[PDB]
């Protein structure tokens, strides 16, 4: 297991422009293309992407090549956050792949709510934190998805992707 299986897994696999849990057009493991409601808008974000008029379709390599790069993004994105480097440096890289999911689903604009669950990260106090990070929006909106992510970060194990 790692960061990619765990994403692939939580995200899935979809050739054809979808709708993400939000409603929003989507494509590929979980590329968000735009919030817009204009599927246009939508295909014209994806054939930026892929650098080639698409009209909604991708092949599978497509689609890993824009994961790695959003996989890449978050990661860069975490370290160039003054507020979530340091949670993110004190973590195993087990809870890192944690903080690289939630990243990805949320961005760091999403994450900005979670103040109070970075700091019982930090601390290690890792069944608070687990309580704290289910207090959400998130948790409510995205239960299983949370609870396996939330897993993640109480025990340091894989436990909760193992299986799938």
């Amino acid at each position: 297991m790692n960061i990619f299986e765990m994403l692939r897994i939580d995200e899935g696999l979809r050739l054809k422009i979808y709708k993400d849990t939000e409603g929003y057009y989507t494509i590929g493991i979980g590329h968000l293309l735009t919030k817009s409601p204009s599927l246009n808008a939508a295909k014209s974000e994806l054939d930026k992407a892929i650098g080639r008029n698409t009209n909604g379709v991708i092949t599978k390599d497509e689609a890993e090549k824009l994961f790695n790069q959003d996989v890449d993004a978050a990661v860069r994105g975490i370290l160039r956050n003054a507020k979530l480097k340091p949670v993110y440096d004190s973590l195993d890289a087990v809870r890192r792949a944690a903080a690289i999911n939630m990243v990805f689903q949320m961005g760091e604009t999403g994450v900005a709510g979670f103040t109070n669950s970075l700091r019982m990260l930090q601390q290690k106090r890792w069944d608070e934190a687990a309580v704290n990070l289910a207090k959400s929006r998130w948790y409510n909106q995205t239960p299983n998805r949370a609870k396996r992510v939330i897993t993640t970060f109480r025990t340091g194990t894989w436990d909760a992707y193992k299986n799938l």
